[PDB]
């Protein structure tokens, strides 16, 4: 009945089931995990990996000798259970020296410390296995308008991509970056807001090919747009690297409910794109149990994300191969949609007298669309009507 | 006291004071304008110049007769009142048969239509000396999540632009093209629906030096998005070839408030960014004069919408010469933002145990941004209390 | 298969099915509906009832004359079928006198006119069998600040509410009011606008039991509010006189979506709450159509509103009945908050060491809400999986 | 230059100049301030007062004693300074225990806690001088529709806040009760969500007359309601017993910037209607200065607050004394606004030919509002420009 085996490729955050439920009205709640009990949780609950922010694993000012201890007891825990790490992440927001930002920063010496303590992290992360690095600029924005020049900032922000970029190029490493976008919170605006910022700023980097985007079910939800659309045109891009997958109910602060949760017909659509696209990176939950949870809750709420995930690939691929819903498809032309306007040139089209001259504008505007039908087809699949 | 001349490059779309007031809920309140008249009435008011669809100059449906004696009209109020023509653009939105879009509609014959449509206008637009052709494609999108394969729909979109820049380069014509982001309405989600998706999307075009973007203040801020940020990435990208100014009050239904009103502090940060970047293109208003206004109150507005722009300026202008706000930017250290981070290189930087093994993190972090004191300066020169 | 009868009390407006499709931008595709195909239509589909604007079934302007032949035809249709009509409402926005508003427009002679329009419509409402007269006040409002006083414009509209009520009461009629809250469009900021605000606003009435609301899904999700919290309130208060029902896909534009699309889980919260409280109110639809759809679309769009409705229900009621959620319940403490807090009353509650002196706070905080667990099995109870 | 007297009746909270600034992403980056340094700085900056949650000035768990001793430090530095203490309210959010709430906990036992922690603090608050106690529900709400029965819910706050009343008018205290609304924010949902929500409810208590509303700017904005707007419902009531100043900018995460930050329009609407209708309580700051601030910084917000409405409050009653601006408030007919529709009575109304049968629809129609010269009138006042 819905079980997820580490085939499905679901990961999750060391800092998901790992918040201990602080915010910023109120303390912990949990009790802090221990990332070996996390890994051994997570493989029993049939997930296939973990991902980390450096700071997650080695807890920050630690020695180097404390630091090797805290990657052998965890890679001791990735060999005990088959568990992989697909991703890494640094933590550049926690800190109070970063208040201001990592890499766009107003003082230089703190954007060149941002720099090294991403650098010392992706040599962890290549170590481990991990095939995309993320980068959230969570700090890199302004709460008002004269604190930020905005294009000295992506000046700044493109400069440290690149020299990220000419490190592992240098070092010969097999990993990808994945900027991941928020359009706010913490800060009252951040940089690259939304998936088509951050694909047009990958566009001005040296080496474009080495970077695609990480987006978050919620985050463009945060800015009311649709998810699946912005997904897909970072598809058409090339461009998805790897995907946040959680819920979010509307506009209003990072929620970071389980999938599933929040807008469910999106996540439907959602599921139909990506299984339908045959994307075939790691489905990674970035979510939080909510802190009225115990630590029961946390595991019964990551459990949640995995199910719902199967079930919605379930009744997507049942309303993909359902005959009656086929008929509809071409009903509303989805397939004309597909085919070229103009594949025989432009001077045949000016040449054309059925495209303007002798076109029965009056004709086709009656053509209906037929899209309720076939939108309430998909909604009797997703309820299980059909 | 604040008096437009032609020299500010203000500019109006024929639709803009011409607006009846017709709204989902209620018939018009204003009689329909004569494009002539209104032609008359701006130059009067120290406008610049006027914008136009072609369906507002050129009534649907018109014979050829009738659309040199419409266009033979307007050229004659052009050379009476010294009025330009900057810009111009199509309607693909207004008709019943762009129901489901124009470039992206589901029905190939219609598809074809709408180019066809786009470039008999084009033709009319460099007749009548237009550098930048805009495109708002307002019915593309989609109300369900089936109607629309968005990547099929982005391959259609991308050849109608593909064959819109052959055939000017065919012509020999210099007009550039502007995409004109909104993320929603009329349809549920648009596609591009912000600067951002724009301008990844340009990106993926033939001839991308064609094609820039004509972002509007109240379309992003329908997104909750800052606007000034995002034409600072759009002048980054070298790409800012038009604006539309108005006025947006947050997150509903498109506005179109004169400029000014709606989010006042935003529009102070935009006038501050488009005269310190040094943007030469016109000053244009995409505005509607409230249904509740008779003709007195449109001029009225439209007047207001120059005046508001002159305003700002001369107070963004006090405040960057202010010798108290260079001070307090530097206190800031917007200075040392416009500073490479690391021109010494990556391997310089690895070397550096400044940046990371002898970094005082406690030292930076205990360091005040001291962005509450210049933005009250900001605020002092806006309010005219300096 | 779900399939509605008159008994499940589903009511539709003339206005819904009826909407031609023009938008802010676009003109009509589709014709006009006689109004008693409409009923015909309706009847067929397992509708109870219809309801009507005045101006939607009596063209403004029309003579006395036509105006009983426009009744009798429609009155013909309504025995003819066998359909009701349990609520009737006054168009006081389209015509371009109630430009600033009806009941507070700043004209004195409009808010009278705006009265006498209403009056003659509550007569002919409470011929036709009607029993609640909804209001909804589009275009009492402003774009501006300063072009309404709220203070006065609420004496106004209480003013007009008690002239109201006073006319009902000594013409003996059987009719109740509901308030149709609204946020904005097409106002910028409507008066009244949510639930809350009607409902604080009915209380300073002269007689407040004739007056309830009648809220709407889409317009309490403009302000992003829940709307099912939003009706238990009104059911608290005892005031939920009607409801429109209808989809919305967050903070923008009025879309009127047929009920079921846009936020599905809040549909599905929506109808259990209704189910479980025993309303016994017409299930009504304040939907629209969309422009792409000819008239099949529109009658299969009409359709799903009501198998929506059904398929909820049927979800929701195996939801309460299921054993394991009973159980759930109980172990989320949901019966415990039915139990009153201090029944023993303020000085046992004073007296009462184990509430303060000797609560072990520390014990009660680290129980475990099992919300997760809860919502998951209402999940699985929506989506068809239990 | 628009400087702070304590006969503005400016007050700030403990919590506002001491938020260290942690936020759900990073560690506190000022250290605590003692209450009694903030109290003394707050006094030479020319605030009114100071208000707290019981938390602030006594610890969490402190002892009899050491409550005794808290107290008496406080109290020397208001007697030192001469700063009053014109509000308290209860810190009901931040301990775990609260983490489903105080007064709709769905634990009995926490529920009771609730109230003797309350109760225990407005006999504080009485002590030192207080008016007005604030109840903010930050807690009350849910994240899952399950979770919360939201009728069981009112009924369980209703309790609570009638015990209250039940309590203070026992034992003879002069003091009032303000609930403050929030739509969401640390809860997915919170009940009560806006101004209209708290007034609506107010009705229902058993002894209304002890309850108002403290509305704050940020929490209307965070719903994309007219802030102005609901002041105005809730002095028509008679219900404004205090109010909670700051900024912020849209809808999103509850910002609480500095007053007159965020929307400076609405700002200015607000003072205008605060100044114009005699409210005469505190005008409180609730607020938080950036983490980007060190202790200058706080300072320097602080200080903005002050500032900012003493320059707003000019800037209105420069607009209201104009002889232009009164010119065309009558031009706008807002004197009509005033007067009544119908003081006739309702048999005259309908008995008066020229309000129906012999209205000239199309002449009433043709009026134009002058809002926009009205509202640029207003831009020009609040700019400096008149
Ligand atoms: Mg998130
Ligand atoms: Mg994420
Ligand atoms: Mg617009
Ligand atoms: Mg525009
Ligand atoms: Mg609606
Ligand atoms: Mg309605
Ligand atoms: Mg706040
Ligand atoms: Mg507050």
């Amino acid at each position: 009945n819905y079980q997820p085996t580490p085939e499905d490729r679901f990961t999750f955050g060391l800092w998901t089931v790992g918040w201990q439920g602080r915010d910023p009205f109120g303390d912990a709640t949990r009790r802090a995990l221990d990332p070996v009990e996390s890994v051994r949780r997570l493989a029993e609950l049939g997930a296939h990996g973990v991902t980390f922010h450096d700071d997650d694993l080695i807890p920050f000012g630690s020695s180097d000798s404390e630091r090797e201890e805290h990657v052998k007891r965890f890679r001791q825990a990735l060999d005990d259970t088959g568990m992989k790490v697909p991703m890494a992440t640094t933590n550049l927001f926690t800190h109070p020296v970063f208040k201001d930002g990592g890499f766009t920063a107003n003082d230089r010496d703190v954007r060149r410390y941002a720099l090294r303590k991403t650098i010392r992290n992706i040599d962890l992360a290549v170590e481990l296995g991990a095939e995309t690095y993320v980068a959230w600029g969570g700090r890199e924005g302004a709460e008002s308008g004269g604190a930020k020049d905005v294009r000295d900032a992506l000046d700044r922000m493109k400069e440290a991509f690149d020299l990220l970029g000419e490190y592992v190029t240098s070092q010969g490493y097999d990993i990808r970056f994945a900027i991941e976008p928020k359009p706010n919170e913490p800060r009252g605006d951040i940089l690259l807001p939304t998936v088509g910022h951050a694909l047009a700023f990958i566009e001005r980097l040296e080496r474009p090919e080495l970077y695609g985007v990480n987006p978050e079910v919620g985050h463009e939800q945060m800015a009311g747009l649709n998810f699946p659309h912005g997904i897909a045109q970072a598809l058409w891009a090339g461009k998805l690297f790897h995907i946040d997958l959680n819920g979010q109910n509307g506009i209003k602060y990072d929620q970071d409910l389980r999938f599933g949760a929040g807008d469910l017909r999106a996540a439907f659509w959602l599921v139909d794109l990506l299984e339908s696209a045959g994307y075939s990176g790691p489905r990674h939950f970035d979510f939080k149990p909510p802190r009225t949870e115990d630590f029961d809750g946390v595991w019964a709420s990551a459990a949640g994300c995995m199910r719902n995930y199967l079930i919605l690939k379930e009744r997507a691929a049942a309303f993909r191969a359902d005959p009656e819903v086929q008929e509809a498809l071409r009903a509303s032309r989805l397939d004309e949609l597909a085919r070229p306007t103009a594949a025989d040139g432009l001077q045949a089209l000016l040449d054309d007298r059925s495209a303007f001259e002798e076109f029965d504008v009056d004709a086709a505007a009656a053509r209906g669309m037929a899209f309720e039908r076939l939108d309430q087809l998909a909604m009797d699949h997703l309820l299980g009507a059909r």
